[PDB]
DNA sequence: AAAAAGACTT
DNA sequence: GGAAAAATTTTT
DNA sequence: AAAAATTTTTCCAAGTCTTTTT
């Protein structure tokens, strides 16, 4: 079939929907409780725990290997979480978590991993077209005349809370999501999904306003949580199309507010200058837009609007550079971004204003929040927020540095280097970081010895070659002629082998601490990509896997090979 | 407002 | 998403 | 065949911006 859904007429505003149907969620299997010979201990004597107690304790027991289980925070939290779902009985006995010995439920699921990876082909097969039937029955859902996937629809099974970075809520249990927890939207002419007999849905609503089809609030930071569709389709296609056409109205217009947040460093007004400091960072060091966070509820970290005194550290001079502003502080998902940016005059002269009679825990942009710099971004222009500077940065940078880096005649390879050093030059500045891959970097040594077992071939067909020449020189004919022929096409193809290795051997080194897969998928207009290919012939397969190749369906359809952002 | 909530994005 | 699993594939 | 290196799914959150409450 396939629907170009880009070539209809843009959907109105306000209404989501006209038509919705879909069968709700799928929720995890019932807890199975452990088999007679697998004994719980407290205080060295056997203890036989209850479903409820029992599923909680083996959550702990199958992260016993990792570090932070030995945390005060998790162990509290922990704790705490599991005595509300003990008996009077067990909460008598039990009376702290270091007395337990998880042990045996520890080994026992250890041994089920190991099993599992022993099974035969007969139910390794049947498992999977398990999966696939209920895939056919739940992963699609009907939205105004077309059929389309539901992105995760089988809701996560309950389990300990961990989070990113210093999280004060690790430890704490993730419980059971029921169908008395769900919320489902669907429209008044579908048929109403039936909940698991001898249950009922929380709420069934009519909500064309909004896209999800299921919802429902998470205990940890009590949020609500969504079933949506999937990336390909059009309501996400669409909205993801939209923010790169925002970004490139921005374009347009860029420079404009450039000259102008440059004037508002010398405003009479405190907040003016402020504003103007930030958009700066924004835009050229592209920040996120720090909307600030409830203390105690979530790690402590920090965006541009959100920065403390504590953050910077100011330098007239540094490595003989003049006005260097250094950065140093935990970002999203407790990414450390650390810079030293040497800045304008009026800039740092600010700076110094702005960290005047203030405490190392006080805001560096007092007199300023998200909602402020925003409501001012709007004024600018219509649709403008602070991430779209993200969204463009990364764009036009990506772009440029493929119109830049790209030899027309580099072969596939080399090309396909050329394109990963102009998404890793974005993936630097929007400091998509990343921990060098768990010892398993020391692979570059197995790259390492096929290059130079490659080296040897390539060695050998050279002596193949010098010695068909010479052979050609004694009794000069067009029979030895062609041999030396076929000879230097063989030492040709080794040589573009051995050019592949290397080039991939590059690849590898550069990428060892950067994270491509955010920008690549949420930050980078995919036009620019398939341009890029069509125009040097670089099938879109080498750039863009299946999955992203199906988000991207509008992208490789409607761009030629003259799409300019 | 300005927190609190909800609904998207990354 | 991106590190860890798991499924595959390649080396030996 | 059996260990080792890859390619591919499986697991699990945190921000931004808009919309309602208080
Ligand atoms: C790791 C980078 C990033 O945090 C980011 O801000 O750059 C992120 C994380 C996650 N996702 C992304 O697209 C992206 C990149 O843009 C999707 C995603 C889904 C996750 C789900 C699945 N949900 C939505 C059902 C979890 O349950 C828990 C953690 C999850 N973390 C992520
Ligand atoms: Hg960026």
């Amino acid at each position: 079939q396939k629907w170009k859904w880009w070539e209809e007429e843009r959907y109105p505003e306000g209404i989501k929907w006209k038509f919705l149907e879909h069968k709700g969620p799928v929720f995890a299997p019932p807890y199975e409780p452990l088999p007679e010979n697998v004994k719980f201990y407290y205080d060295g004597k056997v203890m036989k725990l209850s479903p409820k107690a029992e599923e909680v304790a083996t959550f702990f027991a199958k992260m016993l290997d990792h570090e932070y289980t030995t945390k005060e925070i998790f162990r509290k939290n922990f704790f705490k979480d599991w005595r509300k779902e003990m008996t009077n009985e067990e909460k008598n006995i039990i009376t702290n978590l270091s007395k337990c010995d998880f042990t045996q439920m520890s080994q026992y699921f250890k041994a089920q991993t190991e099993a599992r990876k022993q099974m035969s082909k007969e139910e390794k097969l049947k498992i999977k077209e398990e999966n696939e039937k209920l895939l056919k029955e739940y992963g699609f859902c009907i939205m105004d005349n077309h059929k389309e996937r539901i992105a995760n629809f089988k809701i996560e099974p309950p389990g300990l809370f961990r989070g990113r970075g210093n999280h004060p809520k690790m430890g704490m249990l993730k419980r059971r999501i029921m169908p008395e927890d769900i919320i489902i939207n669907c429209s008044k002419d579908a048929k109403v999904p039936s909940p698991p007999p001898g249950h009922k849905w929380k709420e069934v609503r009519h909500d064309n306003k909004v896209t999800w089809l299921v919802s429902w609030t998470e205990n940890i930071q009590g949020s609500i949580k969504y079933i949506m569709l999937n990336p390909s389709s059009r309501i996400k296609g669409e909205k993801d199309w939209q923010k790169y056409e925002t970004a490139r109205r921005l374009k347009k217009c860029v420079d404009k507010i450039r000259n102008q947040y440059r004037e508002d460093w010398k405003s009479k007004e405190m907040k003016v200058r402020q504003r103007a400091v930030a958009l700066y960072f924004i835009d050229k060091l592209a920040l996120r837009a720090g909307n600030e966070k409830e203390e105690g509820e979530t790690a402590d970290t920090v965006g541009c609007c959100s920065l403390r005194v504590e953050h910077i550290n100011l330098h007239p001079e540094l490595d003989g550079q003049e006005y260097v502003v250094e950065f140093d502080f935990l970002g999203k998902d407790s990414i450390r971004y650390y810079n030293k940016v040497p800045v304008e005059k009026r800039v740092f002269k600010n700076l110094q204003l702005f960290m005047e009679n203030k405490q190392p825990e006080d805001d560096l942009f007092d007199r300023l929040n998200t909602g402020i710099l925003n409501k001012h971004l709007q004024d600018l222009m219509e649709g403008l927020t602070a991430k779209v500077f993200r969204t463009y940065n990364a764009s036009i940078t990506l772009q440029q540095q493929l119109k830049e880096l790209t030899a027309p005649d580099e072969n596939i390879p080399a090309k396909i280097l050329s394109y990963n050093r102009a998404n890793r030059a974005v993936a630097i500045l929007c400091n998509h970081q990343r921990a060098p891959p768990k010892t398993f970097e020391k692979s570059m040594m197995n790259l390492q010895t096929k290059i130079d077992a490659k080296k040897e071939q390539l060695a050998d067909a050279r002596r193949d070659l010098k010695s068909a020449k010479a052979d050609a020189k004694v009794m000069k004919d067009a029979k030895t002629k062609k041999v030396v022929e076929s000879k230097k096409k063989a030492v040709q193809r080794l040589e573009e082998q051995l050019m592949k290795l290397e080039v991939q051997a590059t690849d590898r080194e550069e990428n060892k601490q950067i994270a491509l897969g955010t920008s690549k998928l949420n930050y980078l207009d995919p036009r620019i990509t398939v341009a890029w290919c069509k125009k040097w012939g670089v099938p879109i397969e080498k750039i863009y896997n299946k999955t992203q190749r199906e988000k991207f369906a509008w992208a490789i359809d409607m761009a030629d090979e003259d799409y300019e952002f």
